[PDB]
């Protein structure tokens, strides 16, 4: 059941990003989110079929790059913030939490079955990237994060 | 010592379709909750502009999911019948017939309505997992699992229909 | 792997006392579900809402942040009778504005009302996680009693939002 559950949560995460993608977004953000949807598709395909790996260092390198890029666009967070703000920002936070949920099950799968570490490392980074994108979307809307 | 009066359920339990009391983390309660969550997500979908037939089907499905939750609330009860399953089969055939052959894989998204349909789809599959988990701890007729299994496929097809309609 | 290690890459997460637990631990699941709930409320808050309802939901977001903190920080409590009293107050406040529910309702209606019902179900989900956690770890009753009341309040608010939209509750 661990594998079935992980496959499902990743699918749920990808669907939530589809909802975020239905919102107005900066071009750079839309492109990243779109590529991520393909990544999650490969990730899901990998958790399922045994002996087949699809997530590589390059995938992790791309997330690290987007993290570095977007974080450089924002001043370090000084105070704790609450999930919300502009609709796109709020949706990004929902995606963030669903990604963390998908991470918990992926970690569960790796604990009871031979699993490559790339999957969990990918969603670990995606969780942090969605947090940052929420901030970007709040600023892009002309607002600020909810403190 | 809390000075706040207790409310039903404060002790971490909830009542079933009888005098039965169970702890909220019980497999049966999780199954009931996930079906409720799925129904709520469909409610969000119903707040979108929709083609007439799609709305009629989803509206009807909410009543079915209510009955399904009811069936799970009463261990010794059965609300979902083959008639419910049969109706989902009919909808599947009806809508699949409206759509052209699916040659390549597709990612969840598109118009907001289609995107929400995919969320309903994944939440429906999550509810199916909880219902399956319930069957591992208690005897359970198949109608519930069969219903949600069929519904997740329908939601997939409806997502495609909604994109077409939403452009 | 030629990729540098990031905090959490090993499948664990840090608690407030510096200790680290695997991410599938029951405690992390409860913290996560509370976080998910707070995020859904944030989506509801992005909708057009009556000012009193917005003020209430915004305050609740602060409570849930504190609630998550209590679950994450050992030797740290944050939810008190005051928090539970405020919820009871809002429940009495809003229920009094509505006619008695004579029949079962389906989750949905106006967009804001539908989203409130989603929050309600995610809240119940978080409650199941908090309960599972307290089943193997010493927990104050407060967190559990808080989300227990919040679930009912989100149901009530859903009805309020359907009223405000001039619509009604789906039967």
């Amino acid at each position: 059941d661990a594998r079935i559950a992980a496959i499902g949560d990743v699918d749920e995460l990808n669907s939530q990003i589809g909802v975020l993608l239905a919102e107005p977004l900066p071009d750079d953000v839309r492109a990243a989110l779109s590529a991520i949807q393909h990544d999650l598709f490969d990730l899901g395909g990998e958790l399922c079929i045994p002996g087949h790996a699809a997530i590589t260092d390059a995938h992790l390198a791309r997330l690290d790059g987007w993290l570095a890029h977007y974080n450089g666009q924002l001043p370090p967070l000084e105070e704790f913030i609450l999930p919300g703000g502009a609709r796109g920002a709020a949706l990004a936070h929902v995606c963030r939490t669903v990604c963390r949920r998908a991470e918990r099950s992926i970690v569960a799968l790796g604990a009871s079955e031979p699993l490559n570490a790339a999957p969990r490392r990918y969603v670990n980074r995606l969780s942090d990237l969605l947090f940052v994108l929420a901030r970007v979307l709040n600023r892009a809307a002309g607002g600020a994060d909810v403190l």
